[PDB]
């Protein structure tokens, strides 16, 4: 067994830029409702995840999130994974955010205990998200390749 080490504030894993090939890969452009690429987005209705649209994400993102949902409930009995941002149609992030193509989620615990977020980030990496960034005290940013 291995010690699960929480990510530090502002740490990202792996320790490379999000868009690198060993991470979540290149930005592919915004996905609009009208896009053909919009049909690669699937809604996530996992009853074990709290959703603050936020539900629309790629299959790989869905798989990683659902895996995380289990691990969080294990880590903290009685607590659930919570999503506060998923697919963004409204330019609320940087120039080229993976949020714009349904390949990123910002997450917390259901109890909004910010002291848990570093460990939540570690669980996200263990759950297979291709890039995990303890971006803010308000949430952890998790993304996947396409
Ligand atoms: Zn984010």
């Amino acid at each position: 067994p291995r010690k699960l080490v929480p990510l530090a504030y502002k740490q990202f894993s792996p320790n490379v830029p999000e868009k690198t090939l060993g991470a979540s890969g290149r930005y592919e452009g915004k996905i609009a409702r009208s896009s053909e690429r919009f049909k690669e987005l699937t809604p996530n209705y996992n009853p074990d995840i709290i959703f603050k649209a936020e539900r629309l994400m790629t299959q790989r993102c869905k798989d990683r999130l659902n895996s995380l949902a289990i691990s969080v409930m294990n880590q903290w009995p009685g607590v659930k994974l919570r999503v506060t941002e998923g697919w963004d149609e409204d330019g609320h992030h940087s120039e080229e955010s993976l949020h714009y193509e349904g390949r990123a989620v910002d997450i917390t615990t259901s109890d909004r205990d910010r002291n848990k977020y570093g460990l939540l980030a570690r669980l996200a990496v263990e759950a297979g998200f291709d890039w995990v960034y303890y971006e803010s005290k308000a949430h952890v940013h998790c993304s996947v390749k396409s």
